DNA sequence: GTCCGACCACGCATCAGC
């Protein structure tokens, strides 16, 4: 009846009953909009995702097709990753269709948004009423928008942004224009949607005809009975999902088939991507062989590229995937046209876990990742590249038919050694060494950094060494340099500059800018931005403090060069202690400017923050020669 | 430990404005 007052998150909730719009019919966007409100209110995951449960049954019950615009709209995607769609739309496009719908000026609430760090509280705060929205309208309204492209597209853009926003009820205004700017906030993400979704599809099964004649079959059961056979249920959903990370391909097979035969027809195969192994960082050597130490490891080379899936589909196609499943094969016609070389004549398929990294071919040395950056994307010509890639295969997925993510590493490290031959500059094995004890460990770690590697692989052989993302996401360590305690490039820089923080950090201030100094020109010299490391209640210390520093005007012996302008100029007095994991020649930075480079400064890798030094004054902090040594001192510096 | 969302540098790709 009357959607205003549409409460998902009501004990006992009756998915027929308790909903908000009668059966056929299509889901009102208010309905969403509402609970994401009961959703954002909370802070308890297993209350948000109940909450989104109640309206997923509402909706596999009373209008089964909306279901998929519905996940969509709460995870705030518009499909599948390797589709490529893109909503096109900045901060400033958003503000300037915010302030054109409820007739603004710009310079109101550019300033405005700024000062509360969200959109939704702006848009939200004359002409007849417009027909209500629709959850499917609104989202084919969102495609609508990402599809538009050339010239005076982005004016087109703000036309349907301008549209909802005068269609727009109650709480609607909020949330269109966070999930516009990408900014939705609801602490909900993909894994509590699939949890949220595989509940309510076991809670209320689909394909069932009006009247539902189950619509809580969690009735006859123990509390302990429930709970066991909804986290069963989710792992059926997640597994899945994690082969087949495409809602567009799933949500059509499990409203057909249930949940229970998902993977009979959901299955992993090459061309469609599948969710890449992550890796946990550790501390150091000794949490290593602790949480691993019932269980023999395998430890490879850390490389500094970029992560491809490669797919060898039956026939001769290969696609090359990113770690998001993003498509990449036209990024790399290099690479399609020397894959026979790497398979042996027996291979008909395969998915290769790789890692893609520069190589020089005239030094035969690995270059710096920021080399591997300058590739053209897009879809260039064989000839027209100029950054060479040479891969570091560390994993086998699919071969010839059968998957092998069942199997333990050892396994498929043989098969892949097996099927597959190295290329020196081309393709080779990421180097690996069987080991336990901890002096060859600490010996082999730094030999990744002396032939340019951030780091080492920690991964099992046997013990827990299957590639099923669902039970263990992070089941991989990381061991880099920089995460040992006492080592690492440690930099005592100045705070100069400080921007107004967003969201969590709203009020507050978000980033800082840091500055390294140079003796000879007596100048600061910004080196690179800073926003994490600090604790909450180190971000207040550093938010109260600082205020009683803030300038109007730039000190003439600051020098930022193309660098963001601080939002609070600040009486450079603060000296932080920083560290990084490498040194970057920067396009946008000043630091050590003409010390290595003549025309480019040096900035950071990875900072954060570590320790206030309220010693050391802002004489007494880092030069910018200092900086240009550690930067020459770095092995991928020195390799070259 | 899991999950989520604050924030970092860099560089290709795109488009409003000229």
């Amino acid at each position: 009846l009357d959607p205003s007052g549409y409460n998902p998150a009501k004990n006992n909730y009756h998915p027929v009953e308790d909903a908000c719009w009668k059966p056929g019919q299509k889901v009102p966007y208010l309905a969403v909009a509402r609970t994401f409100e009961k959703i954002e209110e909370v802070s308890a995951r297993l209350r948000m995702v109940e909450t989104l449960s109640n309206l997923l049954r509402s909706v596999v019950a009373l209008s089964p097709p909306d279901l998929l615009p519905v996940l969509y709209l709460s995870l705030n995607h518009l499909g599948p990753p390797q589709q490529g769609l893109a909503l096109g739309v900045g901060d400033g496009v958003l503000l300037k269709a915010v302030a054109q719908a409820t007739g603004r000026q710009l310079e109101s609430v550019r300033a405005e948004a700024a000062e509360k760090g969200d959109v939704g509280l702006v848009a939200e705060n004359l002409m007849l009423p417009p027909p209500p929205l629709t959850a499917s309208g609104v989202f084919s309204k969102f495609r609508d928008i990402a599809r538009l492209t050339g010239s005076a597209s982005t004016a087109k853009k703000i036309d349907i942004i301008k549209g909802l926003f005068v269609a727009c009820r109650h709480s609607e205004a909020r949330f269109i224009a966070r999930s516009l700017s990408g900014r939705l906030r609801l602490g909900l993400a993909e894994q509590s949607v699939l949890a949220a979704l595989s509940q309510a599809v076991s809670l209320t099964p689909p394909g069932q005809e009006f009247p539902p004649a189950m619509v809580d079959a969690g009735k006859g059961k123990t509390a302990e009975a429930r709970k066991t056979w909804l986290e069963e249920q989710g792992m059926i959903l997640k597994q899945t999902f994690c082969e087949v990370p495409d809602l567009d391909r799933i949500i059509p097979v499990l409203l057909e088939h249930g949940l229970e035969r998902l993977p009979e027809h959901c299955k992993l195969s090459p061309g469609i991507p599948l969710k890449p192994m992550l890796a946990h960082p550790t501390r150091g050597i000794s949490e290593v062989l602790k949480r691993f130490e019932e269980a023999a490891f395998t430890c490879e080379y850390k490389y500094d590229g970029q992560r491809a899936q490669i797919h060898a589909l039956e026939g001769g196609e290969v696609k090359i995937f990113s770690r998001n499943q993003a498509d990449n094969t036209g990024k790399y016609p290099d690479i399609i046209s020397r894959i026979p070389k790497i398979k042996l004549p027996s291979v008909t398929s395969f998915i290769l876990d790789t890692e893609a990294v520069a190589w020089d071919r005239e030094k035969k040395q690995i270059q710096p990742f920021q080399v591997l950056t300058t590739r053209k994307r897009k879809e260039v010509d064989a000839s027209e590249i100029q950054v060479q890639v040479c891969l570091y295969a560390f994993d086998l997925i699919y071969l010839n038919g059968e998957s092998l993510v069942r199997e333990p590493l050892s396994r498929r490290r043989q098969l892949l050694r097996e099927n597959f031959v190295e290329t020196e500059g081309e393709f080779v094995f990421a180097t690996s060494l069987d080991t336990k004890d901890i002096e060859q460990i600490a010996e082999f770690l730094e030999q990744s950094v002396k032939d340019s590697c951030e780091g080492l692989m920690v991964k099992t052989l046997d013990v827990d060494a299957t590639y099923e993302i669902a039970k263990r996401s992070h089941n991989w360590l990381k061991l880099k340099k920089d995460y040992l305690d006492g080592v690492g490039d440690t930099l005592d820089l100045v705070v100069i500059g400080a921007y107004l923080g967003r969201g969590k950090r709203a009020g507050r201030y978000g980033g800082f800018l840091l500055a390294s100094y140079d003796e000879d020109s007596e100048e600061l010299q910004a080196i690179c931005k800073l926003g994490t490391g600090f604790s909450d209640e180190e971000l207040e210390e550093h938010h109260q403090s600082l205020k009683a520093l803030v300038l109007p005007s730039p000190r003439p012996y600051v020098r930022i060069d193309g660098a963001v302008i601080p939002d609070h100029w600040l009486d450079p007095s603060a000296v932080w202690e920083v560290k990084c994991a490498d040194l970057s020649l920067s396009p946008i930075y000043p630091a050590a400017r003409g010390l290595v480079d003549s025309d480019k400064g040096i900035s950071l890798r990875f900072p954060r923050f570590i320790r206030v030094r309220e010693d050391k004054q802002p004489e007494q902090a880092t030069t910018s020669a200092q900086v240009a040594c550690l930067y020459r001192k770095q092995s991928q510096i020195q390799n070259q």
